């Protein structure tokens, strides 16, 4: 069981190159199923889900190969079933459904736990496709979709805002007969990225990033080259790394506009921030951060995915600061770990009351959540002495070589093999 052994305190400073967003790479890889011509997807991170997706794609008849890019040739897709063995470890698997039925008139995806259980978590996907005129069958442990001829454009109103369902509907709609409108579409930068990809292939889409996406169906999608946008949350994690350690950092291969709220919040903490077309710089001028008030909310507001990171910030800042989860529930389970590190905080309802301390103390800690976990690693970096963060595999699933990146920033870090 891999562990991160950290020796603190160390100031985090210098430069880091932000990886492509896993969450944009995924829906794009699936949307590639629509492409009749070869496609090159650039800036794709080397992460478990990407490997799983590649294997899934190959099984369908797609020719796949990777390095920094992933090369895809779906001209020959001829198997329209995503099997149990290939989908099991991954929710994103459902994204194969829409493109298959949209392009091929048929497709199916295995539902772990069977139909009764597995159909529930993907109801919005099913709803969307139905709206598009597909016949959905729940049988033999699968969710099946078929349509005679092309899908049919539709006016679709979402009762729940969903990144997953928005991608399914938008992707499928690009091949539909007519106009499709998605009301209450997810606003995520990842959605914007997937829409842009689609358009690069020849799709007609507008409104991506807003509450309303309008798609005009076309007969076929071609091929081309497309670069996946930067990981906004990874970016935020590094900015915070410097912000809590008195450091200066420059984030390369970044996209400032996906981070409005985070940058604003960092400014409130006293950070000196500068931005360019593809970079972001943060300078604490050797100063401690100032406590901030944080309210997580739907994009483009403050991201819940940045919560743990800012909670940590508050824990070592000058003053008291409160972080409120306005939508999410039971998001503070990692706080007790920080307290064990010498932090002062109270969990109240949907909030955490942070009383900043000058310095943390090394300890043996662990969190199940990916974000909470990386936060523990940052904490170790600035704490006094030795910290051991257990179960880092969680981090490995969403961070591309965080140890290398941290070390290049001055961290004293070591990956330990089963303690
Ligand atoms: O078929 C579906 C799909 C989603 N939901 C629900 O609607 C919400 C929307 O899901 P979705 O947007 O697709 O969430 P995730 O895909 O798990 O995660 C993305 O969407 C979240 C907001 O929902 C953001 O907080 C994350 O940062 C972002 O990565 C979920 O809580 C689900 O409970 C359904 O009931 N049926």
């Amino acid at each position: 069981m891999d562990k991160f052994r950290v020796q603190g305190p160390t100031r985090l400073q210098g430069e880091v190159t932000i990886s492509g967003a896993k969450n944009a790479a995924l829906p794009i890889l699936f949307a590639a199923l629509l492409a009749e011509e070869p496609v090159e997807i650039q800036n794709v991170p080397k992460l478990k889900d990407i490997d799983t997706t590649m294997k899934l794609l190959t099984q369908l008849g797609t020719k796949v190969e990777r390095x920094g890019s992933v090369w895809i040739d779906a001209s020959n897709v001829n198997n329209f079933s995503a099997p149990y063995d290939l989908v099991k470890t991954m929710r994103a698997s459902i994204w194969a459904l829409g493109p298959l039925v949209a392009r091929f008139g048929q497709g199916q995806v295995s539902l772990p736990g069977g139909c009764a259980i597995g159909a529930r978590p993907v109801d919005l996907h099913i709803f969307g496709l139905e709206k598009l005129g597909a016949e959905i069958k729940l049988e033999e442990g699968y969710v099946k979709a078929s349509v005679n001829g092309r899908l049919k454009g539709a006016h679709i109103v979402m009762d729940k805002v969903s990144v997953g369902a928005t991608v399914t509907i938008m992707s499928a709609a690009t091949l539909a007969e007519g106009t499709t409108i998605i009301e209450n579409a997810a606003r995520e930068p990842e959605i914007v990225d997937t829409a842009n990809f689609l358009v690069a292939l020849g799709a007609k889409i507008s409104g991506q990033g807003t509450d309303r996406i309008t798609i005009e169906g076309v007969e076929r999608l071609g091929g081309g080259v497309y670069r996946v946008l930067p990981d906004r949350i990874e970016t935020g994690t590094f900015l915070v790394a410097a912000a809590i350690s008195g450091g200066k950092i420059v984030c390369r291969n970044a996209q400032p506009d996906t981070l409005d709220a985070v940058l604003a919040k960092l400014r409130e903490a006293g950070a000196d921030i500068e931005t360019g077309e593809d970079w972001i710089s943060l300078d604490m001028h050797g100063k401690r951060p100032k406590a901030v008030t944080v309210r997580t909310a739907p994009h483009p507001a403050f991201p819940t995915d940045m919560q743990a990171q800012f909670t940590l910030l508050n824990l070592v800042a000058e003053g008291t600061g409160v972080i409120t989860e306005t939508i999410f529930e039971n998001r503070f389970m990692h706080v007790p770990e920080l307290i064990r590190m010498g932090a002062h905080a109270e969990i109240e309802s949907n909030t955490v009351i942070c009383h900043g301390v000058e310095k943390l103390s090394g300890a043996q800690v662990m969190a199940t959540d990916l974000r909470a976990s990386a936060s523990l690693v940052l904490a170790g970096c600035i704490a006094e002495g030795t910290t051991v963060v257990d179960r880092i595999y969680h981090i490995d699933r969403g961070y591309e070589r965080i140890e290398d990146k941290l070390r290049a920033l001055g961290a004293n870090i070591e990956r330990v093999k089963g303690e």
